[PDB]
């Protein structure tokens, strides 16, 4: 399905900007297995970037496994041109960041990915910026997926949460991503600053 993303420019610092309170939480509900871990995320776009704010409720954080997706982490997938190919093209992105703000890329230039995290009582927050190469405008559609990897005190992933893909294959197949459609940018956006 489809998330409508409002226009806005947050500060990347792990703190919830006032402007994030004006957009709605998306609740990923595709669980690989039962778990008390849950998550939500918000999206925002500006002329240069897509923005993700994720919060994860997770009472045990573990990142001892050397395999990235076997640590408590969130992953962001983007099909920027909206090709919806069945395998990864040159414009497809798959990024990951753990609760300690350690980032990995499975696809795309990691120089585009800028993140901060914050430890919360019972969980963590990720605030992420992905620099866009195509100029977005109102009505732009991109493919998007969001995933949480939940690891336990055995230092292994025991569960996944997904927004859109229930098949375990977003890492391989962009056509499984959902859609985001960008709206809300003013056309004028001018006039003087009135004090
Ligand atoms: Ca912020
Ligand atoms: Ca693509
Ligand atoms: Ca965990």
């Amino acid at each position: 399905k489809r998330i409508y993303v409002s226009y806005g420019s947050p500060v990347i610092d792990g703190e919830v900007d006032d402007i994030w309170n004006n957009v709605e939480w998306n609740i990923p509900r595709i669980y690989s297995a039962t778990t008390q871990t849950n998550a939500k995320f918000k999206l925002m776009w500006d002329d240069n970037a897509l923005y993700v704010l994720a919060e994860v409720y997770d009472p045990v954080l573990n990142s001892a496994n050397s395999t990235p997706y076997q640590q408590d982490s969130v992953e962001i997938f983007l099909d920027e041109n909206f090709d919806r190919a069945i395998s990864y093209q040159s414009d497809d992105l798959h990024y990951r960041v753990n609760y300690n703000n350690f980032k990995t890329t499975d696809a795309g230039d990691i120089l585009r990915f800028y993140t901060k995290t914050k430890l919360l009582p019972d969980g963590y927050r990720v605030e992420a910026r992905i620099a866009l190469s195509k100029k977005p405008i109102n009505g732009t559609i991109m493919g998007f997926e969001f995933q949480v990897n939940e690891a336990d005190s055995s230092a292994r992933r025991v569960a996944t949460i997904n927004m859109f893909d229930n098949t375990g294959n977003a890492w391989q197949n962009p056509s499984l991503f959902g859609e985001i459609k960008l709206k809300g940018r003013s056309d004028n956006a001018v006039v003087p600053i009135n004090p």
